[PDB]
């Protein structure tokens, strides 16, 4: 409510509620984090970063964004831990503090915010933005079909009313628009994290593509040490491997365009579960899938800080 010690992590929350929490966060921590905007959802609303830095220019940054899918609300409610774990654990957690000391981190809660405003007061399962284009009754573009990356080709639809609509060009959204020049401008990033759900799964790039990138070997013995970690907590079961050899072929997406930049860390995570609930996972999942996601990151976090 009035106290970031006193907010509920164990339920879900609208807009309006997660970003009174950055405040909330920024005011009682002003020395670790800062609220950035990056830029307007189509409809207007501010689209927020949190920078977490101990200091430096531009040090190397590790992005984590969540989501950018409105109905992936388990990626949101992550976020929102995380962000308060980031501030309890620096000074206490030896490893996560090394990590503070010599990167910063960068993470956006609420991707979409337009889609994540329009699940709470009309469709609970909307996916894309909510971007209108004359010749359509349709609204909305898949925003993780949106990237400069194999844009348009196998993988996305090319009708407007598809919940896989890629949209009229790459980065016609200013929601992926915001996050490229942003990315572009910093060009420090080490490290680029996606976080959706559902599948329990734990993929790197190429999704458009059969062609293998040239860290496969590295990136797939990251993914594994990650997965080992999560899995440690509760037994939480993770399969990893590449977008395309794992679920299908998809163009247009984030990680795929963030490796093309030159940044090599760049994984996808897909949360809980592996269908029961599916989207409308129950609050009381929340904590438990915050944690176990919480020990995958960090692992991919020191792999960075040391490479
Ligand atoms: O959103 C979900 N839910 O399972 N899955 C992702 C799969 C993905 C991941 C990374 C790159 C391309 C495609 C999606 O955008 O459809
Ligand atoms: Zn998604």
């Amino acid at each position: 409510a009035r106290s970031t010690n006193t907010f509920n992590y164990a339920t879900y929350h609208t807009l309006d509620e997660i970003y009174d929490f950055m405040d909330l966060l920024v005011a009682q921590h002003p020395e670790l984090v800062s609220k950035l905007q990056i830029g307007r959802s189509y409809e207007g609303r501010p689209i927020y970063v949190l920078k977490f830095s101990t200091g430096g220019s531009n040090r190397p940054a590790i992005w984590i964004d969540l989501g950018i899918h409105s109905r992936e609300w388990i990626t949101q409610a992550t976020g929102v831990w995380f962000a308060k774990k980031f501030t309890e654990n620096y000074g206490q957690n030896p490893s996560f503090t090394a990590i503070l000391d010599s990167m910063d981190i960068f993470l956006e809660i609420v991707t979409n915010p337009n889609g994540f405003a329009f699940t709470h007061s009309e469709n609970r399962l909307w996916r894309k933005t909510r971007s209108v284009t004359s010749s359509s009754l349709c609204v909305g573009v898949d925003a993780n079909r949106n990237w400069d990356a194999g844009f348009g080709k196998a993988g996305a639809s090319s009708s407007p009313c598809s919940e896989t609509y890629h949209g009229k060009y790459a980065n016609s959204e200013v929601e992926v628009k915001s996050i490229v020049d942003f990315v572009k401008n910093h060009g420090n990033f080490k490290a680029f994290l996606s976080i959706h759900s559902y599948s329990q799964l734990l993929l790197y790039p190429y999704g458009y593509t059969t062609q293998s990138i040239p860290d496969k070997t590295e990136l797939n013995q990251v993914a594994k040490s990650a997965v080992a970690a999560l899995k440690s907590l509760y037994g939480t079961s993770y399969k990893y491997g590449s977008i395309i050899t794992t679920i299908y072929q998809a163009s247009g997406g984030s990680i795929d365009w963030s490796y093309n930049q030159g940044i090599k860390y760049s994984f996808t995570f897909e949360l809980r579960d592996t269908g029961r609930y599916g989207f409308l996972l129950p609050a009381s999942q929340i904590i438990p899938t915050a944690q176990e996601t919480w020990l995958g990151v960090l692992t991919i976090m020191e792999h960075t800080v040391n490479n």
